[PDB]
């Protein structure tokens, strides 16, 4: 059993120093200040160690060669990560490694490490009992759960239990004291290969009461190559007593814009209100059942080959790697 | 017991047509098609009937008015709404209307009451059953439970379950089919204050990898009073190969920019990291536990009153009606 570990940095990495915590250690310490002695053949390697908040999209890109390298020297890879972006990077991950041969787990903790209470121990230990099973994917082990990596979003900011699987079953729970697989994602296909580009020049902006298109045309002017509107619920983009949706219009035949909800829960479909069809028609593209960070990320990915609206439409709407529920 | 229902429009006072749901009842015959008791105590009134999504700020004006000048008529009032914008306007209200005499509920639905299994008419019998407790302040009714309207959020855009009390318990709960309180909020004061004012050009932002602060500048130059960075998760803003910090220090000294967090539980904390802290320093209001709606709202609220900045920064760190926790 040869397991690969990346370290990133993050909470799980820091020390309570002069202004608060900041990522500091090593994965060799980390990893011994757990139950390193659950001998199986590890070997650790840092990539980086900075503050999640910090994470770019270049170091999704430097993340992914590296496991790319390294997909057939181990039986499975876990990355220590700061919980911030984390589902981020597992998000990109899962659109840049397509067909992974083995079980790649992002993981990290809400106390570092070297506290007491930590959850870091409990979590690493249930990321490296996942790799055991040789299910295969990118996913996110956290407070007992392993989840997907592209359903899986951080809805709590401080709580141990701070990810979720978002419209999509757990993979995997810790029942009466042992991992017990709950399903195994079945997309992958069988031959293995990277595709590792992006743009990451997008802008996210929630709608509110009486939000303007004026910010929505100075974007394109300043050279943003996607727009995503965190909309209200379902779907539907204001045209009453705002420029808004007469601005998305035009701006959606020359970047994409995609509307997607403010809700954690159930997606948008723009059929459901005739304010949905409204901006459909208007050039919209809908982001269904799709996590935030998924969405971002999926796009930013897609941009990284084209411009063409269609086909970004296309692509956004088609489930690459499990990412999206069949709609309708 | 007096009761006035004013209608504002939404899913609730909508029917599912050849083109989805869109306007099309009144309050008068929502009551009837839900078959509630009777009109010999509860007055009907029609504000306006705008399609889920549509509201705008000034619509707030309106309402605000209205209930204003009948306080001191009935003994409750409901209000039936759209749920997209239903947390914005049941937090503006609560601003612009402190220690209100009687009950002011806020309810719609998920579903039009011409569909099968609405929840229509129990959310509506749930407001109704809550004003006659007379418990005095701005709720929310759903699902069977009561919330402070400024600690609402939306978190589903499709399931009954929508809207939850975030950082906060409920006020009311249904418990062998009747309306139990649970607790009853006690920071309203003696003198019903009327503040119908505001401003409402605020933007809010996702903070995402990559982000730079050019989109920040460009807001300023177009005009907006102020700016939320919805942040990653106790809070931060990333100065790592982007320019978006040194933005926001420059911007921070001419217009309020708050952060508050993605993650839907536990809010910002900026004590707690070091980038936590060096946000603080360059001139950054933490938006502390309050809920997104509830956070833009009083901005907007505040710059009505003041564009002062430690001015602006001390009113957001005040407790006014109940939407934020202590030491903060």
């Amino acid at each position: 059993m040869r397991i690969l570990i990346l370290g990133m940095g993050g909470t799980i990495a820091s020390v309570k120093g002069e202004r608060g915590y900041e990522s500091a250690l090593s994965v060799s310490k980390i990893l011994k200040l757990a139950g390193i002695s659950s001998e199986a053949k590890i070997e650790a390697r840092d990539l980086m160690n900075v503050d999640s908040t910090l994470i770019q999209p270049s170091d999704w890109e430097r993340l992914a060669k590296e496991i790319e390298k390294e997909v057939w020297e181990y039986d499975g890879i876990v990355i220590t990560h700061g919980t911030d972006t984390m589902a981020y990077s597992a998000s990109m991950l899962s659109f840049m490694l397509r067909n992974p041969p083995i079980p790649i787990v992002l993981t990290g903790s809400m106390l570092p490490i070297t506290e007491k209470n930590s959850d870091a121990p409990f979590n690493l230990r249930t990321a490296l009992e996942f790799v055991k099973l040789g299910i295969r994917g990118i996913y996110i082990a956290f407070n007992g759960k392993v989840m997907l990596g592209v359903r899986a979003s951080k809805i709590r900011s401080m709580g141990f239990d701070a990810f979720e699987s978002i419209n999509y079953p757990n993979v995997a729970e810790i029942k009466d004291d042992k991992l017990r697989i709950l399903h195994i994602p079945d997309f992958y296909g069988d031959e293995f290969f990277s595709d590792i580009k992006y743009e990451p020049k997008v802008l996210v902006i929630k709608l509110i009461p009486g939000l303007s298109g004026d910010i929505v045309r100075e974007a394109l002017r300043l050279g943003y190559k996607g727009i995503i509107l965190e909309g209200y619920g379902v779907g539907g983009i204001p045209y009453r007593g705002t420029d808004l949706f007469e601005v998305v219009s035009s701006i959606s035949k020359r970047i994409p814009v995609v509307l997607t909800t403010q809700a954690i829960y159930d997606g948008v479909d723009l059929q459901r209100y005739k304010v949905g069809r409204i901006a459909l028609e208007a050039g919209v593209i809908p982001a269904g059942d799709m996590t935030k960070e998924a969405t971002i990320t999926k796009l930013m990915w897609i941009l990284g080959h084209t411009k063409n609206i269609e086909e970004v439409k296309q692509l956004m709407g088609k489930n690459i790697t499990g990412e999206l529920t069949r709609v309708s």
